[PDB]
């Protein structure tokens, strides 16, 4: 429309209907100029990369993108508490995105003094990739998200992708995507962008624990009509052999028969938060569970969802099998254990095996009069018909969704890190501010113009998601566990701003408090 | 085919907000123990976290078309992956689809 | 206790802020929030009209009431008027209670 009329209002509210939530958010963003309007073929050989497992090849683009898919973007700590205390499950339904109130600024730096001026005729060009024809970055949980606190202004991250490689070289199947080669919408100040998206049907994330375990499904009062082999030995002494059977019953459980078995396991190494209980050596990389693909060992981060620890022992956690979050202002490298936030998976102890323990035990050999019965340990168990498991839990800081890779087959395509796997997730929104060149020379030259005006843009994003809720039906008598702010006095308020104006989330908040029967 | 592999799904420009355990050893010497963490990033990939993992595998024996690089023995039947059904060993021809060779 | 009209739902608060416009972002992406902004301020006009309801004097009193007056005696300045330097000053507090009614 025009320069003096606003493109859109700030709408941050969230409305709770019965079966449905609609959470609107609005932020202020700032978009710089990336790569000086170039595509630079990034590879490991540019800097270091002396290990084959770290080899990569790809391209970096001037474009930048919006990643809103962490949970803290769309939920306040109170709207999250209201969510997870009152509801068994949820899932997204619709998505609506808006760009408005765009402003483009010119910067002139001369004699070290710099003047920022406003370009009314400049454009910024933005498109959504609806057909998934570009490498999908978002589902990888990289930084650059809408800040959790609505008053922050955030930079838009740079877009770039990786392709096939042999070492640092490019293999003939490598693809190159020119992002200028897509239809986009060019926006001046007084233009606004929007689009709508409908999530495909995804199973409700289960926010509950289980009020009974998998190995106790039974009436403790009554016997089973099925037997087991209780006694293989008549008595002590030679040639004493007999087969005695016994009714499996409350006196001896864990020998009863049962219809279902716990989920699969891939063992992780156990490491204790107490320092002295750990070994003295470097076991971090060497002693870690990995998966190798095409000669590259990819360390196995968050794998099959598995209980992090057993019973009341919290001292230890799986090496790579847990999510680790940083606190506010946490360093980049060699951070002490107190500044990281380690996540606790113990809610699934009922249906899932412990991550650091063997799935079970199997017989190695056939016994005979000569040969003793020998049993080995099962470190990993892929699946068995009749297994039952649960997915890894959802947090405020964790990702909302991921993209299920397009492939011939996949089993239970729920993201190993967390969230809602989708064949067609909400599309990427890429944004770039169009180049404005400096004065061309008078005489014509064949070469392309490498001199541009230093420039950046600013605006607001509105992202509203419509969520579908599954209400608690529980007939339980005694009171539930809920998520609370502990009342004791403190220098600061949790999930509130600091004295310097810094917003910090004290602890990771899981989704699982309410319980259901197994 | 695929224009990008499964272990590179990521933005090479940007860090992850998730950590890993980088250093279990304070330094050389006795009683030196600490837990140091680090942001998984472009500098150290293959330690990043990721949502999906490669398909299943049933290992096969490796044999070279170059003659001298193979062993001198008969490993054809003995050294071959099989599956037994009712006391019969059925040699495992074309099993889970798997890359035949590396690089 | 101080005075005025107590209300469960008084006229709402009008809060106003001028939206932040950040200075030039750095070229390389950074996780941290932008702490550098343009020095800025805004200006405008406010119109506030209130509709008041009055209760008129019905008094049957004979003798004259007390009223609020400006005393006539000469002075260097006019009360409730501007100074020589352009300063507006209210000389005295003015209560609301002059007219009388029967108890």
């Amino acid at each position: 429309d025009g320069v003096g009329s606003s493109s859109g209002n700030w709408h941050c509210d969230s409305q709770w209907l019965g079966d449905r939530v609609i959470t609107t958010s609005t932020r202020t963003w700032a978009l710089p100029t990336y790569n000086n309007h170039l595509y630079k073929q990034i590879s490991n050989s540019t800097s270091g990369g002396s290990s084959n497992d770290n080899a990569y090849f790809g391209y970096s683009t001037p474009w930048g993108y919006f990643d809103f898919n962490r949970f803290h973007c769309h939920f306040s700590p109170r709207d999250w508490q209201r969510l997870i205390n009152n509801n068994w499950g949820f899932r997204p339904k619709r998505l609506n995105f808006k760009l408005f109130n765009i402003q483009v600024k010119e910067v002139t730096d001369n004699n070290g003094v710099k003047t920022i001026a406003n370009n009314l005729t400049s454009t910024v060009q933005v498109f959504t990739d609806s057909d998934y024809q570009l490498p999908y970055v978002l589902g990888s949980a990289h930084e650059g998200c809408l800040p959790p606190f609505p008053a922050d202004v955030f930079m838009i991250p740079q877009y770039g992708y990786l392709t096939l490689n042999d070492g640092s070289q490019a293999v003939g199947r490598s693809s190159f995507y020119c992002l200028e080669y897509f239809p986009s919408q060019m926006l001046r100040t007084g233009n606004n962008f929007q689009f709508s998206y409908e999530f495909e049907n995804v199973p409700f994330h289960s926010s509950y624990a289980h009020s009974q375990s998998l190995d106790r499904l039974m009436n403790p009062l009554i016997d089973q009509y099925l037997y087991y082999l209780s006694k293989t030995i008549n008595g002590s002494g030679q040639n004493q052999q007999t087969l005695k059977f016994s009714v499996a019953g409350p006196s001896n459980m864990a020998v009863q028969g049962r219809n279902y078995i716990p989920g699969p396991s891939y063992r992780q190494q156990r490491v204790s938060t107490t320092v002295t209980q750990n070994n003295n050596s470097e076991f971090a990389w060497p002693g870690a569970s990995s998966w190798a693909l095409n000669g590259r060992n990819s360390l196995m981060n968050p794998g099959p969802a598995m209980a992090s620890h057993k019973e009341g022992e919290d001292r230890f956690f799986p090496l790579s099998g847990s999510l680790i979050f940083g606190k506010q202002g946490t360093g980049r490298d060699n951070v002490d254990a107190d500044k990281v936030m380690i996540t606790n998976e113990e809610e699934i102890k009922t249906t899932n095996p412990v991550a650091t323990e063997s799935y079970g035990q199997v017989a190695t050999n056939h016994q005979s009069a000569q040969a003793q019965a020998q049993t080995g340990w099962v470190q990993n168990q892929g699946i068995l018909p009749g297994m039952v498991w649960q997915d890894r839990d959802v947090y405020l800081q964790g990702p909302i969704w991921a993209k299920i890779p397009h492939t011939d087959g996949n089993f239970h395509p729920s993201p190993l890190m967390g969230g809602f796997g989708m064949k067609h997730p909400p599309p990427q929104i890429l944004i770039k501010n169009t180049p404005v060149p400096a004065d061309p020379p008078t005489a014509f030259n064949k070469d392309k113009l490498n001199s541009f005006i230093t420039q950046y843009s600013t605006g607001q994003v509105s992202v509203e998601i419509e969520w579908e809720l599954q209400k608690e039906n529980s007939k339980r008598w005694n009171p539930e566990i809920q998520y609370t702010s502990n009342y004791y006095k403190s220098n600061n308020v949790e999930f509130a701003v600091n004295t310097e104006g810094v917003y910090s989330e004290p602890r990771p908040i899981g989704t699982r408090y309410l319980t259901r029967n197994l």
